[PDB]
């Protein structure tokens, strides 16, 4: 009886870009189909004079036949009428490397603590999500603190993935 449509998601109220900057790490993700980003998570936030936000991330991706490597991503934001939801254009450093245009929605954050991210990548004719990933992110590489935790835990109930996640190792392989 929730609502999954992705049109009925909540976002983060006044969205603060520059209060989101710096560094985020990964705690869990939920992966969309053909994954790319595999685990030691990290993603750097940027916002310049014009209020464009931008970022990069470093994360280990295994190219099939079981071949890692360490990806080096950028990121460019591009704002909608909602704050908190953007269209991200994305691709790596070495071009052979993923490259595409997703959603990009901060479902909820403290900006000192925590954040949720949300992207839906292809809706279903019901108006639920087809193809979604999200990630935690955290301030501390460590992982949140309990009230944080709990908050988050929430928020993955609502986009109707709490199910669905699995956490990020961070043992400084890139
Ligand atoms: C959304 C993660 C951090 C945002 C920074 C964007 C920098 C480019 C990272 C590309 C993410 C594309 C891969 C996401 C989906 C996946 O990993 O399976
Ligand atoms: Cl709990
Ligand atoms: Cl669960």
């Amino acid at each position: 009886e929730r609502d999954c449509r992705v049109s009925s998601f909540r976002v983060k109220e006044n969205f603060d870009k520059a209060r989101f900057s710096g560094t985020w790490y990964a705690m869990a993700k939920k992966d969309p189909e053909g994954l790319f980003l595999q685990d030691n998570i990290v993603a750097e936030f940027s916002v310049d004079e014009t209020g464009q936000m931008s970022a990069t991330a470093k994360g280990r991706v295994r190219l099939l036949n079981n071949w890692d490597v360490c990806a080096d991503m950028v990121g460019t934001f591009t704002d909608t009428e909602d704050p908190a939801k953007f269209k991200m254009k994305y691709w790596g450093v070495a071009s052979f490397l993923q490259k595409g245009n997703d959603d990009h929605w901060i479902v909820d954050t403290d900006y000192d603590t925590y954040a949720v991210q949300y992207s839906c990548r292809l809706l279903n004719l019901d108006g639920t999500c087809a193809d979604s990933y999200s990630f935690v992110f955290s301030r501390d590489p460590n992982g949140l603190p309990p009230e944080a935790q709990k908050i988050v835990r929430q928020r993955q109930e609502e986009l109707c993935l709490a199910r669905q996640y699995r956490l990020i190792v961070h043992n400084g392989y890139c």
